[PDB]
DNA sequence: GCAGCGTCC
DNA sequence: CGACGAG
DNA sequence: CCTCGTCGGGGACGCTG
């Protein structure tokens, strides 16, 4: 089946004193409440560096624990990358090295891949950009369709993504992947919210899997507190926002159990995306959107 | 007409 | 979002 | 030991003078 997750911030999961392991031990406390609520965690997400300096947050002691849990509960873990790890910008000597330790540090600590936001640029500058970067091997860059309004280049329709992606098996790059979040490709202009919007959506990314196949395709399944078209990204619980929300009534109609079965029957991994002020509130909506997970997946 | 910000990811 | 200091 | 203020080597958004 697929491989289902969540951001683990470090404020809202590490306790008061993890000094030097506090990455782990976060993840520690996250499996914890996977077990407590009966959705038994298979994939997670985390920063091991900045998300808004160029900064490496992981330490030595974090690195090797990070490796001993992800192998006792065999978690498939990808990275965020920073905001910061544009590797088209103009100054970006600084900027792709950057990029280089957290590969480098992804595969000391058995994560599985590290995602990378798009930017609103031609494919050309993008592949530019990904041809300055030394592959490491194991880890994946995870490309995710980014957000916004104004600019020609979105990523978000089949018909960008296959060009983008064409032109990166054309310059022979290999390990380069997919990231797909929902949020923003409807804040993007794409309909997403009944079966038949993402299916017809869905058929289309499988229509094109001699060049992104679902190997190398993740997932970020988050509803959007905006409209369709927004630019804007506002991350909400899954049909608690303006793509779902209306389908809480009728959740196998909703478009989002079509993602949770082509999630399924290619075995990819999921990554819920909330962010809330304090512990108590984000464990109430997880537990929320896991057992409606649970509903539509058992 | 444009340059500089503040906010959010 | 997370490290780092002020207190 | 804590809590809380601060501030980021990027960029999209909308706003302001
Ligand atoms: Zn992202
Ligand atoms: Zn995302
Ligand atoms: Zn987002």
């Amino acid at each position: 089946g697929g491989m289902f997750g969540a951001f683990v911030s470090h404020r809202l999961w590490s306790d008061s004193g993890c000094t030097t392991t506090c990455i782990t031990n976060s993840i520690a406390n996250y499996v914890a409440f996977g077990e407590q609520i009966g959705f038994p965690f298979k994939s997670a997400q985390v920063f091991i560096a900045g998300p808004r300096k160029a900064v490496i947050n992981i330490q030595e002691d974090d690195k090797v624990e990070l490796l001993k849990m992800i192998v006792k509960h065999n978690l498939w873990v990808v990275a965020h990358g920073t905001y910061l790890d544009v590797p088209w910008s103009r100054r970006s000597a600084f900027v792709t090295h950057f990029i280089q330790q957290e590969l480098l540090i992804c595969k000391e600590v058995g994560i599985k891949g590290l995602v990378l936001h798009l930017g609103a640029v031609e494919p050309e500058l993008i592949v530019e950009g990904l041809k300055k970067i030394k592959p490491v091997e194991g880890v994946v860059i995870y490309l995710e369709t980014p957000h916004n309004k104004h600019h020609t280049y979105k990523y978000s329709t089949m018909e960008q993504i296959k060009e983008l992606f064409l032109r990166i098996r054309n310059t022979r790059l290999k390990q380069i992947g997919l990231c797909i979040d929902t949020a923003h490709i409807w804040s993007s202009g794409v309909n997403i919210s009944s079966y038949n919007d993402a299916g017809q959506w869905l058929r289309s990314l499988e229509n094109i899997h001699s060049v992104i196949p679902p190997s190398h395709i993740m997932f970020h399944l988050n509803d959007a507190a905006t409209e369709c078209g927004s630019g804007i990204d506002r991350h909400a619980s899954l049909f608690e926002g303006m793509i779902w929300k209306s389908y809480s009534h009728k959740i196998k109609q909703s478009g989002l159990y079509c993602f949770v079965e082509y999630i399924t029957r290619h075995q990819c991994p999921a990554i819920l995306e909330r962010n809330l002020g304090s512990s108590m509130q984000l464990q109430t909506a997880l537990t929320a959107e896991f057992t409606t997970l649970k509903s539509l997946l058992k």
